[PDB]
């Protein structure tokens, strides 16, 4: 990772966009990356609980527990976080996208969203498998409910849709409720009348 | 490795209607045990077959194959545990012809619930979780039938590893005699 | 370690008795050797029955169909007996024994599901290999429907994920004809 | 890759340390216990009366290293509020439960899991006997620590921890592991 | 490979069916398996140049040079060789199937045939690559011609068809000319009138 | 070994001059860092041009589109310059610079072709992933047609296999606007 | 897995040896040279006047081992007919070309390929110089052996073998490597 | 590894308009050489850039990148081979500003045709075979332009490895002076 | 490596004092960084001496010659000092310091021998590289003869196998000029 630098002020490129209240979620999600995203949110909200945070998303997903950490921290924090999917937002990364501030969830034109039920693995004795099987079942229902809340769709629809991989174009993601605008071009700064 | 007689040593004891189950149990060894039974019963459906057991267990499906074939075959099979009979190998021991299930003095029996592993999606895990649950209850029931113990007891005993001396295996019902000399 | 008997190894001796074992996962090499035993046993006597004991988790559809097609083609009727496990293609081979001569032991299982596989290549190449897997899926659903008697719309929905059957459940599904406990 | 902030350039975790925030987000081994312990000691030396927030996302780890973190929280004057985000399991559950009473928090979809210790020993029979006894004490010791800090009868924690025992955040409230399920930032009541 | 045995006569199962003039081509084709197939043909033709040889085929293909060895030996040998594809006959194995004695090329119902152009690889200098590139080009045209001969199809059709993987059902293989009969059931021995 | 200059490393200093390098194969991590540099350079001045030097063999379509979509979205016009090699997604990024501001050096190349990939799973799962690759294929053919001016039926037949273009050939195909030899 | 035939059970290659057939179907290293040489010596001891058929499918190998096979064919009284099925390259081409004149045969789609030797040397400068000289002799030696047995001028084989030179069976006829392209079994003319 | 001055040693010689090409050439090193040229020419398009060469060669595409950038940039680049300049690195040497291409006495130049590798189907190999053929002719032409030799000669010389002493490189046209002391 | 504070690592600080270390085996990347330090030190001041401490087992001839050619080319005189070991190309670099300013410590060694290498390829390709190694052999024998004063057939017969020299033996052979044991005392001088 040969990330570039910018300028008595030396940042790397992601650290400089952090000073502009931009966070990148660009890797698969495991505990380590959840923690560092959570920590950036906590810091940006402490800096100013009223300004918006932009969270750019390019991720294939990851661990439900780490994803929920990011989710719960977005809801908890006072600052509203606008999610923007560039390229790919799948599995837990779709959920994080859908859970931005309503009205400020954006996709670029050729970005995608994909959703599906969780997957995992257990080894152990029958008693041990039974316990973990029950745990994965709760996560499944829990994540279906979180999706239904934030898209507006009836829950038996998300359950049916996520049974296998469900790929959405950005427009299809609009029509599904996962985002609010498909953004193509950056508009001009605008003037206003003071009557 | 194995010595010869004028057969190899296990093949010669097969002409004396002796079968060895001395390895861990996977499909390949189940098949070859099943096949020896089928052959020995075709040779003579009334004579006894001795099945010497030294095994730590194995796959439930392969073990049941051996079990189902012992019950199905007309010849009565006497099970003898020398050294170790654990997990599915305990079940096979317990399912010899009642009255001719034998242990040597320092042999052991160990029983416990099944273990396994599943990868896949939530739907896929749910299915295999269900399957392991049936095998658990099924094997507890098979044990209760052949020892005489109440089923609530085998379920609580097999929750973790349950080691039995040969005498303790007598009192539990897994065998019929602790054999020391050759009468 | 397979044992010997005075003339054979144990599987070769039960072959004299017209017994064939399908006890491994199915790949081309084991299909060929099963096919070859059938061809030989039918040449030796096209009217006597062949017993095919099944303990297998399945395998490649192409190799499995080889075994299937050879059972239908050969004049001798082949009784399938599942001991322990018959899954995926091995379930199909079980179901395709001579009607009335398909047997399970009490604690044996059957499992059925749709095929799985993998393709690496360009988009054109994947499209071709995707179409091929789709035909195999429909083809195997149809073969199952014919030999169990079930409506095809049912096998397709049942095989969407792993579908485990006890031997009794296999009897009511049509995959076998008798759950055999004793020697009768 | 951790980002930086600004005659002062910190990395993001080091900056939240100036705000008396510590992260326990990895599995617990001696190396991470030591660095958590050291941050506590420093934060208490800077001001023994202000609170320390300890964010927890960890699957657990070695009992000895975990106890190090535990013992240091009790010993230090400053009260440490534990907050589980995502996951707190095994020793990490214990550390969660041992925050200042009333200041132990979970986010809504976070989890707690508890169970007895696991380990391994090679050696001769004499050697195995010794470390078998050691694991037995740790089991009894950790059950007691849990009972103290949740309020549950000890016969209950021993039965509950016999296998993996997963708790939702609400279930963790009811069990006594935490004090509030916090959904929004206003914890200024 | 735990192949079984049969009976002062001890054979393994493939060696016994060889005494019945049956040869198996069941593995991918490399020089080693070409040689052993070639050798069985030479022996069976020396035993009796007029009786038929049955060649059962279940193979995904292999090296063109080794395949041609099998092909050239079938044509050269006086005995007619009936090819039977059970399961799969692809690439060079399709060619070997198609080159059985016309009228005695058989498929089982669910067997397949697949054909396509050759593939390979070369490392070396530009001069060296040019040489091997020319070699692969001849093999391509050569194998297209061999297919056209033995199916009856116009050559620009086989060239077009083999550009990518071309899968054929057994019926489709009949209609293409690669085989002569789709064989399902073994018929009874039959009686004949002596008028 | 990247060298430093008195305040930066060499790529970070040319970033001050609104130069971005896309010199590796394209995966999500390099897409993100290119996207981020664009966003920063456009925030610094939405009217000045950004030069994007390209030496890349291509990469993942999703990451490439990220770079593409960000170039179109950002107000500043981005001049693409291929030095050495621009293939697969890197060709697309080249072709999508500001019309009239797409340049090749004399011996640079462009190569285009359809996507490739791989899927492992059940038949249902493969069908889904096969449909996805098919959309990407058509989508990328359309993006190429828009930015070169060629009829779509032509890009589809040209990209069926590897299609190598010299810089001049790239000029007559529409992928670039000038073959630049000197400094002018 | 090679099959068997029958108070006599041979494997298939051993049975065709009783018919004075030898297979050279692998790459050539010392081990396979020795076993080919040994079969020749045995077949010539059984009957020095009958022909030996040597079927060739090989990509070549070590010059020293190949020459062993070559020298043994010339030395032995019995005439050895070489038949290339599939492939005969490098040393295997040389062995093909050195069958009894008039009894060197190719099947229609078989190939011949010829080229100069390749190898490798590590060591000091003195050591490299020595084995460089050795490879140079082998090059010149093998070019001469080819010229003898094809009839071509030596300046031509040297230029032709500078890189890989692939020949169809017909092209091999025209070049002198073989005597007949045999399509059908009747070679009884 | 590399020492520091109060910059690291290569970065300090960059402020003296010196660039090192000391590794084998792949896309990553082409890019960083190209970038240094672009920067040095932006600093001052009239001053010379010295490019010290010790490299065994590399990928043609990356090499051409370096070549095309030297021609394109206004500043004249003097190439100096110390030790070794082979394959693409020879081409880059030969393409310095005519008259300021230098070798040290015991440095070498080696030239030859490209090498590579292709996997794939026959159609795919045909395409990449064609590509390597163009690169071969293209690089022979670039050599002929910058040495002055007839093209038939570079094609026959580069058929295998062609090693040149620095003097032999002078007479061939690849350089302009064999430099021994620092005048 | 330790640090000293302007801040430097220990080798970078001794570079300030016009000291260069050649302490690893010689491959292209270490040749380049040695060459670059020379070029910089000579640009700093073409008249002051550069000390080059040598502890190396040798390396690639091409990279070594790079270091050699750069020492001759550069105006500043470079004193070579072998501490511990100077073998193969590293011996050559030692011998090619400014005559009279080539030094060994008492228990240091010099070893010389002919080049070694390896080639894989076709006969034509091997012939070409074989010729190349032969030139390097003679070229390096000549460079040694030039800088020691020995007759060339002597270096050729001596370098046929490994030829180890003590520092004294290296003096008598011509590879160095002084065996230095104690840093010469700092003294007070008469100014009449
Ligand atoms: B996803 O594909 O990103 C998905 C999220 C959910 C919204 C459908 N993730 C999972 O299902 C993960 C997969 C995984 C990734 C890496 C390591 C291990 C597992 N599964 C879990 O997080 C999980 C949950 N409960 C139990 C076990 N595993
Ligand atoms: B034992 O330990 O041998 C035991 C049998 C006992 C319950 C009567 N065996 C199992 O539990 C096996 C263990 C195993 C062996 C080899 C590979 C994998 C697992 N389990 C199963 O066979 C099984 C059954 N149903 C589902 C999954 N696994
Ligand atoms: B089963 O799991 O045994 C199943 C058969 C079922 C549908 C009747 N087999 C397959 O799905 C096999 C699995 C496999 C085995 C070995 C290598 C790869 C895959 N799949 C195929 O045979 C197959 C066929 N065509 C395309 C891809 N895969
Ligand atoms: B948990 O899974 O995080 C758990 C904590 C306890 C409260 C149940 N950890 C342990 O039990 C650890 C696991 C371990 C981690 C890494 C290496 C080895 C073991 N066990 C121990 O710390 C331990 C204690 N006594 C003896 C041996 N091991
Ligand atoms: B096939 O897929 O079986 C095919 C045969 C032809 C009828 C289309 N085989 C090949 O293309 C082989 C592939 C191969 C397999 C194993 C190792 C190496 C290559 N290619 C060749 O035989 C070949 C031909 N000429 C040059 C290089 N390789
Ligand atoms: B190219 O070769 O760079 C090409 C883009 C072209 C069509 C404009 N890229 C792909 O085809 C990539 C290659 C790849 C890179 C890394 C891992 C796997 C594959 N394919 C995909 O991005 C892709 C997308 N959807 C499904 C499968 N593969
Ligand atoms: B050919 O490629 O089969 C060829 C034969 C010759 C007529 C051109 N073989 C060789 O050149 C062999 C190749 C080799 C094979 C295995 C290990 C090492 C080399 N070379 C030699 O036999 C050889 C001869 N002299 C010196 C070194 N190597
Ligand atoms: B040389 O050896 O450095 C040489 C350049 C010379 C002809 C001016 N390089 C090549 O021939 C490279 C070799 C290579 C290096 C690294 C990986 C793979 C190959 N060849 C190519 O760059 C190339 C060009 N077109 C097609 C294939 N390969
Ligand atoms: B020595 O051991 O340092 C010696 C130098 C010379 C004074 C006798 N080195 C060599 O001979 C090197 C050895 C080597 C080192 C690292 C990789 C490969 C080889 N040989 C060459 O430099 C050489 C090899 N082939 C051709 C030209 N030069």
């Amino acid at each position: 990772m040969v990330i570039p630098y910018v300028i008595e002020r030396v940042y790397d490129i992601y650290s400089r966009l952090l000073k502009d209240r931009i966070i990148f979620l660009g890797t698969p999600i495991d505990a380590q990356v959840a923690n560092v995203v959570v920590a950036q949110l906590l810091f940006l909200d402490a800096q100013n609980p009223n300004q918006e945070i932009k969270l750019y998303i390019n991720s294939p997903g990851g661990e439900v527990d780490a994803g929920l950490a990011i989710y719960d921290t977005m809801q908890f924090v006072r600052a509203p976080v606008s999610t923007i999917v560039i390229g790919m937002a799948a599995s837990m990364a779709a959920v994080i996208l859908a859970a931005g501030e309503k009205g400020r969830r954006y996709a670029l034109p050729h970005a995608k969203v994909m959703i599906h039920q969780p997957w995992g693995g257990v080894r152990g004795t029958a008693s041990d498998i039974a316990i973990q099987a029950q745990e994965i079942l709760k996560a499944k229902k829990l994540l279906n409910e979180i999706l239904a809340k934030h898209t507006g769709q009836p829950l038996e629809k998300v359950e049916k849709d996520t049974d296998r991989d469900y790929y959405l174009s950005a427009q299809e993601a609009l029509e599904y409720g996962l985002i609010d605008q498909v953004v193509t071009r950056e508009e001009a700064l605008e003037h206003h009348h003071h009557h």
